[PDB]
């Protein structure tokens, strides 16, 4: 049984951790935009879209019960920028920079 504002207070510095990076955390602060950003076939692609603003508003309106379905949503995150876009892409190499710094970040929390 977790109280979400005590989630919050554990899991927030992970996102903070996420945000924080720069450029990395660019393509990822807003939700995908496929008209503006030259990826019209995104939502055909992509069926569940997932970033960080999303994932705060969760987090800050305690949609989150346990600690592994807002894991779950960072991995979606992740996940679905792998599947789009190409290795050689920008965003799929910041996207590994992200999940590399995440993997740091959530594992001293979860212990605690
Ligand atoms: C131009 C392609 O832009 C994207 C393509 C795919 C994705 C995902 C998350 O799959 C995201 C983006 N968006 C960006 O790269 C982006 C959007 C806004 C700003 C910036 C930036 O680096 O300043 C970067």
């Amino acid at each position: 049984i977790f109280k979400p504002e005590e989630l919050r207070q554990a899991l927030m510095p992970t996102l903070e951790a996420l945000y924080r990076q720069d450029p990395e955390s660019l393509p990822f602060r807003q939700p995908v935009d496929p008209q503006l950003l030259g990826i019209p076939d995104y939502f055909d692609i992509v069926k569940n879209p997932m970033d960080l603003s999303t994932i705060k508003r969760k987090l800050d309106t305690g949609q989150y019960q346990e600690p592994w379905q807002y894991v779950d949503d960072v991995w979606l995150m992740f996940n679905n920028a792998w599947l789009y876009n190409r290795k050689t892409s920008r965003v799929y190499k910041f996207c590994s920079k992200l999940a590399e710094v995440f993997e740091q970040e959530i594992d001293p929390v979860m212990q605690s």
